[PDB]
């Protein structure tokens, strides 16, 4: 097979996102952990032009991270490298056969990315109002199917996009971590114990229970120390509604 | 066999997406175009609860629009609709079947999304400057084959997602609607015009020739009168410094 190099960091979701799709895939992969703290190299823009992580390489000839090839493929934005992976992966079943199963793992990263991802960031990152973050996620857990199961029944990609975020939700709460208020800190940590948001704690369980979760996890705690590195996590800044 | 229903608006771009898709496809389909200046039909949400245009009906026997059936399945987001059209008609070829040119098409739509289209909501919604669109827009030209063709190369539901908002923006400018300054007019205009943008242009160019696009566009000036009746639009409004 040819090579895929994944570039990556432990706090980010996004690239959490495309670690668990390479597990479930059994595929041969490589990563490269970033230093954000540290200057970004001047390499760093031939693998993604647009300097985010993750970033991906694929095929070209076997080089180390940090000498990217012009030859590889590079390939930017996670949800498209986790459809890549679900073309490169037949085999590994990353999506349903039946189109309309795939549509609504396709409908779910959707109804994640337009509705809730933002959220997750205005609460976490400025500190905006959690009650929009809730509803959103309330109807997010509505399209879950209600007996169990994954996005689409059988576990696909669309658990891969979403679970990174939402399993950082638990331990970041519990930790003080974000810029929203104490008072809205009180309210999502209740809120995401109460019976309302029982399917979306199975479904997060669910989740965490594969190995590919498993094995692209530092630990809640390590995480937490993770996201702490992060400078736009401003310590000891907080808004207020 | 099984049938398409699409709920759709004229100045909608996201429902646009939808109906090149299916042009494209060659599929057989019905369109219920809604009246967003009256009430919502109370049978809308059994369709969509969000509230959103497009919303697809697929299957379940034929009735009516205004009469949805429980039996059809409903599906949501303008890109999982693109996805589904694709996979419902692979011989149509509404993607690459080489999985980096696949990758190619699902990292410019995701490119589109998530850093140009809150621009253009930004700057046409709320007056914002027009600087960071130009920005993101260049950004968007530069993923494009410099030397001609589409996304992917080949004609793909990339295209589809991304012509219905750059089509819309020429002659939304010679218009003068949406919030930002005659200044940020005058400015986007010449920057559209500019040896800067004739990449965009002909891409533009190449898009609205295809059958999918007259087949689906009322032409620019009806367009553009429909899009006066978005309440957001605020037509008559601009927003300075
Ligand atoms: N739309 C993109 C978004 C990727 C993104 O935002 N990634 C990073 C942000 S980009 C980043 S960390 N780039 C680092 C560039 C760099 C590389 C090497 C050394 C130093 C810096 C992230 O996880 N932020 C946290 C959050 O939003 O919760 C995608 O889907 O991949
Ligand atoms: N993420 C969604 C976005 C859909 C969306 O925003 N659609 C409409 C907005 S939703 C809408 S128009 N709802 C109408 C609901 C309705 C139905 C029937 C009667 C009355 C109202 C739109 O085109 N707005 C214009 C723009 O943003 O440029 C998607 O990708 O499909
Ligand atoms: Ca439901």
């Amino acid at each position: 097979t040819k090579q895929i190099t994944l570039y990556t960091a432990t706090f980010s979701p996004y690239a959490h996102r495309v670690r668990i799709a390479l597990e479930e895939a059994g595929a041969e992969y490589t990563t490269y952990d970033v230093d954000i703290l540290r200057n970004m190299p001047d390499w760093f823009p031939l693998v993604n032009p647009l300097k985010k992580i993750p970033a991906m390489t694929f095929g070209g000839p076997e080089v180390p991270p940090d000498q990217p090839s012009p030859e590889s493929a590079k390939i930017a934005e996670s949800l498209a490298m986790l459809e890549f992976i679900a073309d490169l992966f037949p085999d590994a079943k990353l999506l349903p056969t039946d189109p309309v199963l795939r549509a609504r793992a396709r409908t779910f990263m959707a109804l994640y990315e337009n509705y809730v991802n933002g959220q997750f960031r205005d609460v976490w990152f400025l500190g905006t109002p959690a009650d929009p973050l809730l509803q959103a996620l309330e109807m997010l857990q509505g399209a879950l199917p209600p007996d169990g199961g994954f996005a689409a029944g059988e576990w696909s990609i669309a658990d891969a996009a979403v679970i990174p975020f939402l399993a950082r939700m638990f331990p970041y709460l519990e930790a003080g971590l974000g810029l929203y208020s104490k008072e809205d800190g009180v309210k999502m940590r209740k809120a995401m114990a109460s019976e309302r948001f029982a399917r979306i704690r199975q479904y997060v369980r669910d989740c965490r229970a594969r190995p590919s979760f498993a094995n692209t996890w530092a630990g809640d705690a390590e995480q937490v120390e993770a996201a702490k590195t992060v400078p736009m996590l401003r310590v000891g800044e907080h808004h207020h509604h």
